[PDB]
């Protein structure tokens, strides 16, 4: 059901805007019924929530990895991490949609705390249970902040590409190396 | 100090309107009202009801970034404290206002997210804060510093904290460890 219909959206988005995609095309498009669309997403605006809660997983998971990948190196896992998100939010073309123009697009960005809860989510098992072994008070913590953050650069994308990744690992390091364990 | 100029004058005309009514039903014609100024005037240094939300929002943003520079300068030597008092007073300014407020609106959506002229305001009274205050921190990394901190606190205004205050005593444990790695 869910998982190969974001890529039907993602694919179609690459050739169309967001008002040449309608629910038809994406079934037709996933290889589903447009019944079984109707059904758990309901309308456009639900299919775009979950194309933003899969964005939501797939950024928080991109510092994931960095962090599992780099085990003694805090700087070198973000910078790695961020750099990764920071490419990815910039190929995705309903983040490149929604910044050059979809006024249901900035109700998920901003009116949308599934989005940080999601990313939380992933997030804070990475800081608690990973190698840095950090309280789950403080991996919440740190992860809630690094998720807006994280929103904070696909709402109003960073001028400087990665001299933002640079700058924010410079930020956000300090904290971490003071609470790990 | 005074509050005669064009912009100054408009900007509380339209706090005060904006205790009593929405911003949907504000028009120009009302805010050239309550300023006292021509609807000539009003379109001729704001544009249109875009430009007058937005002029606000750059003075709410240099308001809410002066509350944090003024608690840094309010308390030397306590990075920690400075930025506790800080957040917490901009976090109180954020939620008295009407236009915040009125928030919970598509273009109010356009300011608060690509909006950088907001951040750039707040970065320019941030960072003197920081690199020009006590903390003496290099311009370079105020100036990141400062933006980090913009992006932030917008966006504990577009989503709202559910905790009032462990959200900024949060924060302040996040940024501290920073701040002092750099404060000379």
């Amino acid at each position: 059901p869910r998982l190969t219909v974001f890529d039907a959206m993602h694919q179609l988005l690459e050739s169309r805007d967001w008002s040449a995609v309608t629910m038809s095309d994406v079934a037709k498009a996933a290889g589903l019924s447009r019944q079984t669309l109707y059904s758990t997403f309901g309308n456009r605006q639900g299919l775009a929530q979950a194309y933003a809660l899969q964005l939501s997983e797939k950024f928080a998971g991109e510092i994931r990895d960095s962090i599992i990948r780099h085990p003694g190196q805090i700087e070198l896992a973000l910078s790695e991490g961020i750099n990764g998100f920071l490419r990815s939010s910039s190929r995705d073309p309903l983040i490149r949609a929604l910044v050059t123009g979809p006024d249901l697009l900035r109700l998920i960005t901003t009116e949308a705390g599934p989005l940080i809860e999601r990313a939380t989510e992933v997030l804070m098992p990475a800081l608690s249970e990973s190698w840095m072994r950090i309280e789950a008070s403080q991996a919440r913590l740190a992860a809630s902040i690094i998720a807006r953050i994280g929103i904070s650069f696909i709402s109003l994308p960073p001028e400087d590409p990665d001299q933002l990744a640079s700058g924010l690992t410079e930020v956000i390091a300090p904290y971490l190396q003071k609470v790990v364990q």
